[PDB]
């Protein structure tokens, strides 16, 4: 059936691609150039966003849930019932479900869907996506997910969000500890590539250590692929994740902390691994 | 060659059981019911502390330092020039460097060689080895670690411990901060397994989600394998080499303190893992 | 001009005490047996929540801001323009704000005014106050402040609640550090009487070693004056006020936790310096 | 006759042994010689050569570390005479300081810490708060000597004077650094800097820091250099090694030394001690006033 992409950003525009070549796909973008590249690389359509509404199914993957409301609010008049709404922002768990309440009035079934895997998973299409929602509207939608891999339902509205941000949190805090220990390695004399042959050998290899740290900061490559501001962001939505009960979590408070630190001294769009940046800087030494 | 294995516990056993059926080996444990228990089992020879100068390769795996120390000096006597002492003690830099001095006046050549790989990375016979000490040494002493699969040279004496605490340290954030953030996600209904799921098919999966959580917390196994004493002994090691430069580490030193409460409130002999106790504890919920 | 008091709990009845002194004064609380008593020693009048709508100020003085929102939608449709409202409740900065746009829709001038200095403060009617709201209206209800002493305009409607909330949170982190400290000494011999002797003479020195943990702690007396819980609600509005702009507060965050620790190991009902019994604990010793 | 020396004429040296020159016949000396000359100018002190010290029956020394009270004893060890006293107020190291009174033992010469509180202000107005560590019978017999100090204690044994010296220093820190952040959060939503201390100086939040350094140094934009931010980590450093003794959780204080170590790196060590909240209005956007 016909679907539709909204949002062709760094994740957004190779997502959409694996859809283009599965379905027949309309594609459209703030920035309308990025539909129209879209449309010449991938055999989707470029569309004004009224036409999104033709979709059967509708996809989203923007910076914040604010945004998504925004984007649903201009559609809201033309949306027709049967439609679902599959939104891979990393968004918020309680404005998504007023969100879900808002387009259940147009007969619409929304589901959060965030994923993992970063530009190379969108790009190879082996996205995880945590889905939270209604178990018949998640059958529903497993077929049109042709840029993932893993696919698991986590719960309802909101679920999914809920899971994603604290996904980055482990995501930072390993990341950001990996940084912390290796500096004060490579501080006395030890190769830091032979610290990383060890630990990613070892008890305290992490995604972190084994696919972020030696391609981009041992090679001082640091490639922009996801935004340090949005990493800020997913770590204040798993702070609102962990305002729930509010047990005691000083590992993961801290870490929102310093990783606000890395985005004032080294701006929003600065890589989210470039946060390590901030510790050579201190360190006075690269981790390399 | 003749080679010796001195302290037979979690590691110790498997480990020199690996060695027993390679090498003609002789091993010595202060409880000595566990040495006769081992020749029985692996074919090694049970002896008395003495004995143990006749190897060629004298190897170690205790509690700390201080044990080695206690061991070397009841051996001084009887050490023969040419020998090789692989401490495989997860020790501290600065006394190991101390003792390598001391045993230099004998003839005796020390090397560090912490592991990682937990007893069943010991069972296996697949550990990771960390040595630090002469290139020459570590030649020498390479067809010898039958018990290990990576090997690396890190760099001087001193250097493998280092590289071990900071390992350990970023293990026990890992695992802390899974905790923190399984233990809120666990509260608002979201299952551990299905978050696990998507965790470790995601970027925030480390070998602490991987291959500790589902195995010993989800399945309320809790096998005791590491002392949770031993973890925070080895946490102060690394606050040690963090005070090498002292550069900002928030997060690597928040994390010997909240393992110090775990050790207090479960005990020293509780295993690594229970630390995470702690946190159901306060939630009120256990993580399944 | 006639003045209403909503909620004659132990801050409240003293507080309505110094109006009922100086104007004719109508009280209101939950439970009319309080407001009775208050009209048959001081000579206010005990009267439905309707008839508050007939003064020219209404003070309120309630657990949280929840319930400072049930009475205003109680009074809304009687509310009058012109009619001043002072809330002494240690409320939420935001949460405020939009009440304060609400009751401006009757024409009412809501002002935060959270206080200071205990039921002895009260009874005595040497309140602090911390008035958040516009310069002229703040000009016009400090005739009013009957119970009070130190009157201070912090800033815009909000600036009240958010300085209560962050001296609180102040108090917390001087009372848990120096804990944490003290703990240090006495372990290593030192005096805690000594201790606090040069440090109360000293830089380090704060209204909770000063007044708190001397008379407190070392006397083993622990009186309840500020439930433990109540300042782990305090801690919590404080997060809020962290959370406008999310600014790098590491030191603040973690003051949360620990006092939660505190809260699930202790229980709510123990007083807030009780906190220190957890350091307690721990280190296996009072600080005596 | 009976005179006392002074070593280290710095920030808290100069005015210290300033106290000392109008009370007793006292001998100065100073690594910069410069700064010796115009205290004998200033007070009434006599600038000597560093070995003229040893001539004094009580000698007090005021040094960035226990490393430089080490060289300077180290210089002065074949002068020392039997039943000299030697009053160390560098904030240093407990461990490294008994070391150095065992070895000065050796020469009948009794080492007592003596740090001190108050900063400049207190030391020009000679009403410092010292710590004392050592033995009871030396205590007595330097008490009438502290012509610069107002509240004296007798914490314990050596080195007991320099813990308990670190963890008042780590207290302030924490105090400090929290009104900072506090403070910098009530300012971006327009909360009046100058009326909110008002508020804490007069409740229960309140602290050494919020009363008497804040409002007069930040707030006003002033920043005087009284006391280095590296001397402030140094002693932070200091109270980390107090908290090793029995290690018991002590989270706040762990993090107190990190985030200074972070001022210090941004901001330089001879920047002040206060101006570690510069670190905070940089990231906030906004100045705390
Ligand atoms: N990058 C990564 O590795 C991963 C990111 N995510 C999550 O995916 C989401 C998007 O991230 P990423 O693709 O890197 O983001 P980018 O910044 O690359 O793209 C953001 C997209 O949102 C659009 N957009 C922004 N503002 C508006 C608006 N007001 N109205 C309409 N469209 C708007 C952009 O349009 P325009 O082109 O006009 O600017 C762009 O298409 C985030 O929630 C992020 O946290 C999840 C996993 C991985
Ligand atoms: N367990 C794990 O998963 C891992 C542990 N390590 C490191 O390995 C080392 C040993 O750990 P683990 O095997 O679990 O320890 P165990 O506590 O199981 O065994 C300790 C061993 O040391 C001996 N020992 C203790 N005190 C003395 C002494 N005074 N003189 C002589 N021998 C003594 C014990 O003898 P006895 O039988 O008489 O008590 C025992 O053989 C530690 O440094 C640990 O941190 C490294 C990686 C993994
Ligand atoms: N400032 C404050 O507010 C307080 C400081 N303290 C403690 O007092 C001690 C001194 O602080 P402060 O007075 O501010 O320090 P300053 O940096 O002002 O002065 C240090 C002094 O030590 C001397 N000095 C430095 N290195 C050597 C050396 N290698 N050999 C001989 N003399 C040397 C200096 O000589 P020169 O003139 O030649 O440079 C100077 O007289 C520190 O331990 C500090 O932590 C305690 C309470 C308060």
């Amino acid at each position: 059936e016909k679907v539709a992409f909204i949002g062709l950003g760094a994740m957004g525009y190779p997502m959409a691609g694996h859809l283009a070549r599965r379905f027949p796909t309309l594609v459209w973008n703030r920035t309308f150039e990025k539909a129209l590249r879209h449309q010449e690389e991938f055999g989707s359509e470029a569309v004004p966003l009224e036409r999104v509404a033709e979709a059967r199914v509708i996809f989203t993957c923007l910076p914040t849930t604010r945004e998504v409301y925004e984007v649903a609010e201009a559609l809201y008049p033309y949306l027709r019932e049967g439609t679902y709404w599959v939104d891979a922002t990393s968004g918020e768990p309680e404005a998504s479900r007023r969100l879900a309440e808002r387009l259940r009035e147009k007969g619409v079934t929304y589901l959060d869907a965030p994923v993992s895997g970063g530009t190379s998973g969108a790009e190879a299409g082996t996205l995880t996506v945590m889905l939270g929602g209604p178990e018949e509207a998640v059958e529903r939608v497993r077929p049109f997910l042709a840029y993932a891999k893993k696919v698991v339902h986590v719960g309802p509205v909101g679920a999914g969000h809920a899971v994603k941000a604290i996904n980055n949190a482990l995501l930072a805090v390993n990341l950001w500890a990996a940084g912390e220990g290796l500096l004060a390695l490579v501080k006395q004399g030890v190769s830091a590539e032979k610290a990383l042959e060890v630990i990613n050998a070892s008890s305290g290899r992490s995604n972190a250590t084994e696919n972020l740290i030696p391609q981009r900061v041992l090679t001082r490559a640091f490639p922009k692929t996801f935004a340090l501001g949005l990493l800020v962001k997913d770590l204040g939505i798993a702070m609102g994740v962990l305002d729930g009960e509010k047990a005691p979590s000083p590992l993961l408070r801290l870490a929102r902390e310093v990783y606000e630190m890395a985005k004032r001294e080294l701006g929003p769009d600065a890589d989210h691994v470039e946060a390590l940046r901030l510790l050579e800087r201190w360190g006075g030494v690269e981790i390399r």
